[PDB]
């Protein structure tokens, strides 16, 4: 066929029931995850290829990175009560990843302060009940699904995206060769 299970994505062997349609799982302390998000877009191009009626969720994990990975996660749940994702990313894998600049939870407040959260909501929300909740989400998604790497999207809680399978040659083909595998996979 034109995709295989085993070559542009993989099947989990335990299924996730109620898993939300295209979940997304990255950090900032991955590499990769730069990559995914500041020079290829992917979140982005994949929204735009997504049938009508389908979410996408993306998802910060623990494993990278210590205290400041879990600091990150929390931060993240900030970002998505708040919804300011769009306003924080890139300035966070730049801070975390280019310039070297965050080094603390403080350090990750100055960013949202920068990108024009006030301090008194940012840490309301920081020690907000939903934001604990939102946490426990992002935590729970990565265990129902085994998760040991990122960048890693999963489709209805039952495929895996594998990129390792598609070529890399050339920027662009891979976006849209990864974008439409998650389309197939929205449809199947």
């Amino acid at each position: 066929a034109q995709y295989e299970d085993g070559k542009q994505y993989t099947t989990l062997e335990k299924p996730v029931a109620g898993a939300p349609q295209v979940l997304e799982f990255f950090s900032f302390f991955c590499p990769h995850c730069y990559q995914f998000e500041e020079v290829l877009h992917i979140s982005d191009n994949v929204k735009k290829k997504l049938p009508e009626g389908v979410k996408m969720t993306k998802y910060h994990v623990n494993f990278m990175g210590g205290d400041l990975g879990k600091d990150l996660t929390q931060a993240w749940a900030v970002a998505m009560a708040l919804g300011v994702e769009d306003k924080v990313t890139v300035p966070l894998f730049e801070g975390v990843q280019k310039t070297q600049t965050i080094r603390s939870a403080s350090d990750i407040r100055d960013v949202f302060i920068n990108a024009g959260i006030k301090g008194e909501e940012y840490d309301a929300a920081w020690n907000s009940f939903v934001v604990k909740s939102l946490v426990a989400q992002q935590e729970k998604a990565a265990a129902d699904v085994q998760l040991r790497g990122v960048p890693a999207m999963f489709v209805n809680g039952k495929y895996q995206l594998n990129p390792q399978g598609m070529d890399t040659s050339n920027m662009d083909v891979f976006v849209q060769q990864y974008a439409d595998t998650v389309k197939y996979l929205s449809e199947k």
